């Protein structure tokens, strides 16, 4: 039986990790004993940059982490996941299916990474701090934790704050010791990881979309049989779907629990933050020329169809 390590940042309480358990269950059983996927959560195995380096280098390894980690190999990914880019899940889910992004998946395959899915949404990310934010002026001074990614660092700097890059498992201690003053993330993350025990003011900037890619090494993928590739693809797709509808169901429920734990939700000057992050799109030289303009062309098209 072929052992494949599935590694992820998500703690056991988070929806993504709950969905991954079902996915591994199903894949292992459908393989009639030929595959043994093993799920490692909470960053117990390498994640982010160290995780993807394993995928890219041919390991028997599936990584479930941000789309931004694909971008260290195929730069255009960070543009497709830009700040204030999407207003809804459906906008992103459709962008992902365009030939523009399917081409990105193939550039990634040149690099040793087989992208199985970009559909593992977990929500729009907001400020989790100790003061309300209405404007970028308010952000001034705050040491805010960001994921280890240029896109997140640049975005938060552009919003007025001082980004401090670290993997999520390091956040709790950083908050306890005063190294950081807050962080950012979606409702499901906020509640799932219980950060409301440390920070009570939640400001709705909706700056980025929290979204995981699911990636397996080209070398392992190619070495499998046809039936095994079918089973793995089908089950991660069914998982993406489970994860998505659970996320849509839980956001409302969780926000109410967050309020019951003394979290106050704050509205933001949307127009201001929008003008504030616009320079982030001019901060990546390795993007293919005109990528923002082509993204916008699809996004505009996608929006028209949604209205109709
Ligand atoms: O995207 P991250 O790195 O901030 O982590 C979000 C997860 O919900 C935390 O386990
Ligand atoms: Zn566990
Ligand atoms: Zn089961
Ligand atoms: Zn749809
Ligand atoms: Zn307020
Ligand atoms: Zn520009």
């Amino acid at each position: 039986a072929r052992v494949i390590k599935v590694t992820t940042k998500f703690v056991d309480d988070e929806q993504t990790a709950k969905s991954l358990v079902k996915v591994v269950e199903a894949i292992n059983q459908r393989s009639n004993g030929t595959l043994e996927l093993q799920l490692f959560t909470s960053g117990t195995l390498p994640i982010g940059k160290d995780g993807m380096e394993q995928v890219a280098n041919g390991s028997d390894w599936i990584l479930v982490d941000g789309v931004n980690f694909l971008g260290d190999y195929v730069p255009d990914y960070n543009a497709v996941t830009g700040p204030m880019l999407y207003q809804s899940f459906e906008e992103y889910l459709r962008m992902v299916k365009t030939p523009l992004v399917q081409d990105l998946n193939a550039q990634a395959l040149e690099k040793g990474i087989k992208v199985l899915s970009l559909d593992w949404l977990f929500g729009f990310r907001n400020i989790e701090a100790k003061k309300p934010i209405k404007t970028p002026e308010d952000m001034k001074g705050l040491k805010l934790r960001v994921p280890t990614s240029q896109l997140y660092t640049f975005t938060i700097e552009a919003m007025g704050g001082n980004p401090v890059a670290m993997p999520y498992p390091d956040t709790y201690a950083a908050l306890q010791q005063g190294v950081i003053d807050g962080l950012e993330g979606s409702i499901l993350s906020f509640y799932g990881t219980k950060q409301y025990e440390n920070v009570k003011e939640y400001s709705l900037t909706r700056h980025l979309l929290g979204v995981s890619a699911v990636c397996i090494s080209k070398k392992c993928w190619d070495s499998l049989t046809d039936e095994q590739r079918t089973i793995i693809q089908e089950e991660f797709d069914k998982g993406a779907l489970d994860n998505l509808t659970e996320t849509e169901k839980l956001e409302d429920e969780y926000a109410q629990k967050l309020k019951d734990n003394g979290v106050t939700f704050h509205e933001v000057d949307a127009e201001a933050f929008n003008k504030a992050v616009a320079p982030v799109y001019d901060k990546f030289p390795k993007w293919t020329p005109g990528i923002y303009d082509k993204i916008m062309e699809n996004l505009t098209q996608i929006r028209e169809d949604i209205k109709n």
